């Protein structure tokens, strides 16, 4: 229910690259994905 894995901005990006949340890694703080993953996960795709 309550979770800060992702956030809505970025799960607009990641809707728009085509890619799969559960396929990448967030490093946020603590555990969040953000802008700068999703990057480093398209150049090493």
């Amino acid at each position: 229910q309550n979770n800060d894995a992702l956030s809505p901005a970025i799960r607009r990006l990641l809707a728009e690259h085509n890619l799969d949340a559960s396929a990448i890694k967030g490093t946020g703080v603590g555990g969040r994905l953000t802008r700068e993953d999703v990057e480093k996960w398209l150049a090493k795709a």
